[PDB]
């Protein structure tokens, strides 16, 4: 029956409510009980806060309004008020105090998760303070999460007003009888309750879940922790810079603050990031999260030599520079990995400060080479089987569903052998035509790399493995040197192919490296662990890179 | 004969040069004459100093290695050094007060514009300090003036080395005969003069210009005041956010800091900010400049109502929300400027601060309908003319070569007569047919504007006249609110349309209003006086907007 639920804001969505905060400042200052209150309500209908809450005049202009209201308050009243009565020194700190009620957030992103229409229903004003930006982000971040978001200063109507629960109706385009609001002033809910909607007085959380969860038979209460936001392409702001004449790179931006440079790697897209992107943002950083060169809406030349790491890193160089930025945090993944290691190698003056998830930065030998070196080790004999242009391109491209499906997969969901590919052939030759879909990610979002892929296939990606040679020489020219810059290194306890030990003399080259650890996590990190990886990246971010 | 003009960096294009540190931490020392400089050159080619230059090792790595030099060269000359010595500290200082010498600059430009090749020859080092930031802006901006930037820890060579000017000639294409390299050492020059090319040994820069000057045959000094930066269109980094299903917005990003969105008029495009989009991102701002709907790359429905103001705030709003951006600050002209008082006066909370060039905050009148307010202005009378769906689209899409060579002039330049146009039946009934080129453009620059048009047409941008009762009634809804947050209102002295004394109430409604004002300026404010605007919108921001 019920299919949309509407939360109000303060002490609903976000606590302290900040009404609530003239009948505390009463009982500190010891001002007789309400007169804050009243003071606040002075007028009803024809007052100055609801004139505030219709939109009629700003904040700043109620202010000095509530301010007249104290008086003639305490006057009435026969009662003085404290010399250092600042309604805006209260308000400040009272709106600024309140946060997001993550677990009635939680509970809305469920319902909506299950088919819910969502809404926010609040009675709010147009906010024109110095500090306005502390509302602002607050709204930022939940604006996102629901299907409708009503402002009364927005719409000129304000609860218990019936209108604007007509209103309401009308744009969720639902009947009373599928509709249940939230809210924490009973007289509110009265309005809601008589068009027939269900209504429920929210005191403390816990009950208001308790009776939303009985009242719409769904988990809300004591359920799991949920994955963190995870974008939506279509709704993402898309970049392009031209560093080259027939080279663009492709990228998506996010948030305000340092610049955060995400690089993926092979066979991946910027939406390897789509768990961390908003993360990252949220948390106060420009995210920029890549296509890397031969990925996705990026440009993808055939030939090898377009993908040396030489020639990659002077192009992020230049992708920092047409965008105006004399650094970016560089973070990357796998083979984006190595590369944010050589731009802080040989480009320490661009990155702000360096993290590499799984990929450990290792020296070039100067006496071995890299073929020598690769064949040393077992589990990288895929990456002879990668040499031939041509080969793996034809068995990457034959079923791309597969392909993605094959690859992308926890720690003990397996279904391929990294170590015996040279000897089998193949990289899918003992895999199944139809791998069962991974728990770390959905049919859709296999269809997402299904379709950048169809774009320029998997030659310009494996060409990031034909240039060992060339990558060789080209960091043996910084064999003397070492990585005195912010570096973070996470690694993975479950990759298998980038195993954690291979990271451990990193210190001789980064001596102030720091560290992070994630357990039973496989290859494909952002995916497996996004919930840790977030926490380790923002960690790291907000000590070393913001400053 | 010269066709190319190679610069130095220290000493040449930045000031002080580093170098010249050493000598004077020597005097204010009281240390022996030179003593710094030995402790810099110990070693020579096998020195810490030329491996540095190389980029063999970093600067950090470099510090110490200084630092035992100088102990060594202080013992030999059996002197003491101070107890708080710093080899960091001092070349902190030097680096930072290192700036680019603009006259230097400004003749490179020149060059560069008649048909040079100039290039940037510097021995430098991987700069992995805390404050690198600091040369790495510097860089930054001065890589875009110069066709090549040739690095000696870059290319692994250094000067007096042959080899790099081998390096330098086959990098520019050209042979010795036809370049002209300009350094402060001499010892840099013998190697260039020996391969024959033209050398400059730079002292003082007046003389250095004069010598440069002269062997190219090019006014170089005294020269006039030249324009700012203007940006390439293919250079620059391209968003695009999809901020409802069928409305896609396009802007052009450059810089970091703040968000500062620009926001164009009729008829025009995110390429009316390429004089401010490079100073501001200069100025430590991140510059959004919009295409605004109906215009260039963003979507462009036909509709008229898809253009009312309310709706396109909304969809600015979400523009925000969209980028994870919980303000920025809004800089409006002529349509846009409209429309950012507006995103003042109904979203104070998204912006951070908000300007206007040229375009007035007006308040609608209760009384008057917006149809009889513009009829009671005979300079308004051409709004009447686009009103009718279709005839203005006719008259501005048949040669849109002319539309915008008519339109974009300078205050005295004029052809068209704004007040006599619905009379004549036209907007060019008396015009030219074919207009002479304003000195405010170039042809290319018109043929810009010309592409963008191609793609919409004028029905998206005339459709912002086209809803003047729906924006009256929308504006009556803040009759009752004041701005309050920063604004800044630049007027025009010769803008004819949007005139001056338009703006004379305005402090009624923004109390802290700040000023600024152009002579000799015309309505196409950004094109006509770029350097003043610059200089009025930087000074603002810095004042109001950073905070
Ligand atoms: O998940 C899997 O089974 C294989 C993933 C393939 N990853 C790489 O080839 N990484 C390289 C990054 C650069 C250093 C060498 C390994
Ligand atoms: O340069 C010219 O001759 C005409 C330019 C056309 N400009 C406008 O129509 N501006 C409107 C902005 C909103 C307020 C009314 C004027
Ligand atoms: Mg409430
Ligand atoms: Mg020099």
């Amino acid at each position: 029956t019920l299919r949309a639920a509407v939360f109000d804001l303060d002490g609903v969505l976000a606590l302290p409510a900040v009404f609530g905060v003239l009948g505390r400042t009463e009982e500190a200052l010891a001002l007789p009980r309400g007169l804050l209150n009243d003071a606040f309500q002075k007028g009803g209908p024809e007052g100055a806060t609801t004139r505030l809450m219709k939109g009629e005049i700003t904040l700043s202009q109620w202010i000095p309004l509530m301010e007249e209201n104290c008086r003639k308050c305490s006057e009435t009243a026969k009662v003085c008020l404290p010399k250092n009565f600042s309604i805006k020194e209260i308000f400040d700190k009272a709106i600024s105090a309140r946060k997001i009620n993550r677990p009635m957030l939680q509970a809305a992103l469920m319902l909506r998760k299950k088919g819910f229409t969502t809404a926010i229903l609040t009675n709010t004003w147009l906010d024109d303070r110095a500090e306005r930006d502390g509302l602002a982000q607050l709204m930022c971040e939940l604006k996102m999460h629901f299907d409708f978001l009503i402002e009364s200063c927005q719409v000129g109507m304000v609860k218990p007003e019936p209108q604007i629960y007509k209103f309401l109706l009308d744009t969720l385009k639902a009947s009373p009888s599928e509709v249940v609001f939230l809210d924490d002033i009973g007289a509110n809910l009265k309005p809601a309750r008589d068009l027939g909607m269900v209504t429920i007085l929210v005191q403390d959380t816990d009950t208001a879940l308790k009776e939303l969860e009985k009242v719409t038979g769904i988990q809300l209460l004591n359920t799991p922790a949920p994955l963190p936001t995870s974008c939506n392409p279509s709704d993402m702001s898309h970049g392009y810079v031209t560093v080259k004449p027939r080279v663009r790179l492709h990228f998506v931006e996010l948030g305000s603050g340092p610049a955060v440079c995400l690089c993926h790697g092979f066979p991946e897209s910027w939406y390897s990031w789509r768990y961390q992107i908003p993360a990252l943002a949220q948390a106060g950083y420009r995210v920029l999260a890549m296509d890397m060169k031969g990925y996705g809406e990026s440009s993808a030349p055939p030939e090898i030599e377009e993908y040396c790491m030489e020639v990659l890193c002077k192009e992020m160089v230049t992708f920092l520079d047409k965008l105006g930025l004399s650094q970016a945090v560089f973070i990357g993944h796998d083979w984006g990995g190595m590369l944010v290691w050589y731009m802080a190698l040989f480009y320490p003056e661009r990155v702000r400060a360096v993290a590499s998830l799984n990929t450990p930065f290792i020296p070039a030998n100067p006496n071995m080479s890299p073929l020598e070196s690769i064949k040393a080790n077992p589990v990288f004999d895929y990456q002879l089987y990668f040499q031939e242009p041509g080969v793996a391109e034809a068995e990457l491209e034959q079923n791309l569903s597969r392909t993605f499906k094959s690859l992308f997969r926890a720690s003990d969901e397996s279904v391929l052998s990294m170590h015996k590919v040279c000897e089998a052939g193949g990289l899918f030759v003992n895999s199944p035509e139809e791998p069962s879909l991974s728990r770390m990610v959905t049919e859709e979002e296999i269809q997402f790399y299904v379709q950048q892929f169809k774009k320029s296939g998997f030659r310009g990606p494996l060409n990031w493995y034909r240039n060992m040679e060339r990558n060789w020489k080209w960091a043996c020219k910084s064999l003397g040197r070492k990585i005195l810059i912010p570096a973070l290194m996470v690694t993975a306890e479950k990759d298998f192919v980038l195993v954690p030990q291979m990271s451990q003399h990193m210190e001789d080259w980064i001596p102030h490296l720091k560290r992070g650890h994630i357990e039973d996590c496989g290859h494909w990190t952002q995916m497996d662990k996004p919930t840790e990886v977030n926490q380790i990246l923002i960690k790291w971010l907000d000590s070393d890179a913001r400053n």
